[PDB]
């Protein structure tokens, strides 16, 4: 029993993480491959990062400009290109501790593990969810920008987040391993306003979910409600809505628990307009939707990976 | 910025991790050089836990029982020994993996990671404290006994934690890597009292100042006070008396934000006697007391590891 915010294992990724530098600014890259894949804005001076014209300066470079260093290996490039906003180093060696591996764009709402990582070198793992408005509220300081998240699925990485920015209002945007940024936003140091963030409703029912079969029932209710009943609530809290995609995913839960989708709503109701009353689920004091119905499962039935 | 309850990398850990069966049970073991550690109580029967004579037990096992796998690996036992409540195999071949390590006993209120395991595969990785009556509050399912806690200091794992049991409480208790329990517990199935749980003050007083860092201030208050007086208000709502020890300890963070010690102590005051009001810090309405003073430099500083 218990139940905490947990990150993936991160082994198959740390064999992965480079330092890669191009002028003076240096950053981490994944090597995959014959490939690293890094920020474009790499090739960027402090000056530079108000306007970059990309192309332009990427005209002014040259293979024998990026040094790409693994601990105390290093990398030669022998080809260099752009894809959107990543930049592809090809390298003249192959990373033998590349793992099986895909490339995901993910959805909102869906978790991911980062790696933080500074001058190619592991600093710490954490698990957080894609809000709504297409940030995260990561923990990132100067120079982690290259830094990845993904998921592990069986034997298989799934690469879903390169960071490449911090918003003047200290949430995170980045892409994915296609170089396309997740929302609005452009690697240039400019003010970018994100959207309004809401709460991921789903993974809050998921998360009662987890705090009944832990022992935590006091707020569950005698009433029920319908799904439209609901979703007015929900929308006057700021509730992303729930609809019928959503109420298939958590049937695993609601066949566990004997609790039907409908009813766990019914008491999330209760908590939106009543609150908490200095009580606590699974020891928090806040509504916590950074977890999946898939990470419920996945955490109290035990599974393991390669 | 940001502020995550982040876990060490671990990949140096994940290579260290075996299956040991012995018997019907099957448990996680940790193999370093050619010798792997495991719960002692993997060669007891569901029977033999209500009350079970290790020692008598222990005799009726040969070398040749022992089936140790690290993946497809198959490991030979060629010498078996009790120390405290762990078992010594020891194997024919030495860990190809084995990083620089050392065990160290950590002392209640620090913090270390857990890797949580299943048949000897990693399953997640989560950051967790020891508590002031040498509980933990973890994840853990049937099976995970033998999942190791660690630290990572430059490039040296510290084990500090194997863990042995689930209280009917619903928490969590182990041993260092010599076998001796922390606590008062024994490894036998039986109704065990945990003492009562205290806040770790210095760690509390550590996030806050984590929160100032990161643009948190409005429980910054215009009062002070002194340690006495301090002290007789914590020990009122169950929190740990501060020391000369810890006021010097968190030197560097009121170096660093300009703030004393004693007044962040009369905001913590203030809020133990007038709760938050519907008010979060870093984004949780409790005071969180699982970082340490240390944990807060690092995630502010950007420390990395080999
Ligand atoms: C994430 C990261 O390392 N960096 N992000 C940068 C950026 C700035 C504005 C807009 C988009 C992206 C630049 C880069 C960076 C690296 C290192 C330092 O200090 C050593 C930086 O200081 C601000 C920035
Ligand atoms: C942690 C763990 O795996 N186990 N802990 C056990 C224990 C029970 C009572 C007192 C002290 C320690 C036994 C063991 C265990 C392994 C596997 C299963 O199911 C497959 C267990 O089921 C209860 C227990």
């Amino acid at each position: 029993s218990g139940f905490r915010k947990m990150a993936f294992p991160s082994g198959k990724v740390e064999g992965c993480m480079v330092q890669v530098t191009c002028g003076t600014t240096t950053l981490n890259g994944l090597w995959l491959d014959d490939v690293v894949y890094c920020p474009r804005h790499v090739i960027c001076t402090s000056e530079d990062m108000l306007n970059p014209n990309y192309e332009d300066l990427l005209i002014r470079k040259s293979n024998h400009n990026f040094l790409v260093q693994a601990g105390n290996v290093q990398l030669r490039v022998i080809g260099h290109s752009m894809q959107n906003c990543v930049l592809k180093l090809k390298v003249d060696t192959a990373n033998p501790k590349t793992p099986k591996y895909k490339f995901v764009r993910i959805q909102p709402g869906q978790t991911f593990s980062v790696l933080a990582c500074y001058n190619g070198s592991p600093s710490g793992v954490y698990q957080c969810a894609m809000r709504p408005n297409f940030t995260i509220k990561g923990s990132f300081l100067n120079g982690s920008c290259g830094s990845v998240g993904f998921n592990i699925d069986y034997d298989c990485v799934s690469f879903c987040y390169m960071h490449h920015m911090e918003l003047p209002t200290g949430v995170h945007a980045g892409t994915d391993l296609e170089g396309n940024f997740y929302g609005p936003f452009v690697d240039r140091q400019t003010a970018q306003a994100a959207g309004t963030d809401t709460t991921i409703t789903v993974n809050v029912l998921a998360w009662l979910y987890a705090a009944v079969i832990n022992g935590d029932r006091w707020f569950l209710n005698r009433f029920t409600t319908t799904l439209n009943d609901f979703n007015l609530v929900a929308m006057k809290y700021n509730y992303e809505p729930l609809t019928q995609d959503h109420v298939d995913i958590l049937g695993p839960l609601s066949a566990q628990t004997g609790i039907a989708v409908l009813d766990m709503c019914a008491s999330l109701k209760e908590l939106l307009q009543n609150g908490m009353n200095g009580r606590t689920i699974l020891g928090s004091a806040l509504l916590e939707d950074e977890f999946t119905p898939f990470d419920v499962v996945r955490q109290c039935s035990g599974v393991t990976f390669q």
